[PDB]
């Protein structure tokens, strides 16, 4: 959805 | 306005 | 986006 | 470690 | 400083 | 920030 | 006019 | 001196 | 097993 | 995983 | 072991 | 971290 | 097996 | 002295 | 560290 | 026989 | 993690 | 020892 | 099998 | 043994 | 008949 | 999986 | 079989 | 007269 | 593994 | 005549 | 195979 | 057949 730092899904 | 039907999915 | 039968042992 | 999704028969 | 429409530093 | 490494985006 | 991370003035 | 009678948005 | 950070054995 | 006879991981 | 269809020893 | 930046020591 | 003799059919 | 992450003085 | 004469504002 | 530490598996 | 004389992982 | 068929020790 | 018999002095 | 290998010790 | 180890007949 | 109609006797 | 001072088949 | 293993007689 | 006697001072 | 001390271990 | 009026004696 | 007139040791 949102990886401000990171996103796994 | 960024972007609106940006379905991260 | 892992969408499967995922073990993660 | 074996494991996994192993379908059989 | 994450800007959507704009940002300054 | 100062003496820090960062992303802010 | 010190700002560690931003100074507008 | 950020000096301004400006609009925005 | 899942080591995440480290797996000793 | 000492398998006296067989191991399989 | 009898492995009639298959046998893991 | 797993999905996090780190400086340790 | 371990320490003994065996026949596999 | 020992500052770990940061020693300012 | 820093010491002696200084203002920081 | 053995007589040492002998971690088996 | 900043092992002193020795560190692992 | 005397082991008719095997001796480990 | 990280580690069976070793001295950490 | 009749029909089998057999050790005599 | 099938004799895993022996069959006389 | 197995053969049938194997008359054994 | 096995015999110490003597044996016969 | 008959011995599977030994006939002394 | 470590030695000291230093003046971070 | 297995006459002996036979330390066997 | 030993099938015909065998006298074993 | 076996001559049985014998002394064993």
């Amino acid at each position: 959805g949102f990886g401000g730092n990171d996103n796994f899904g």
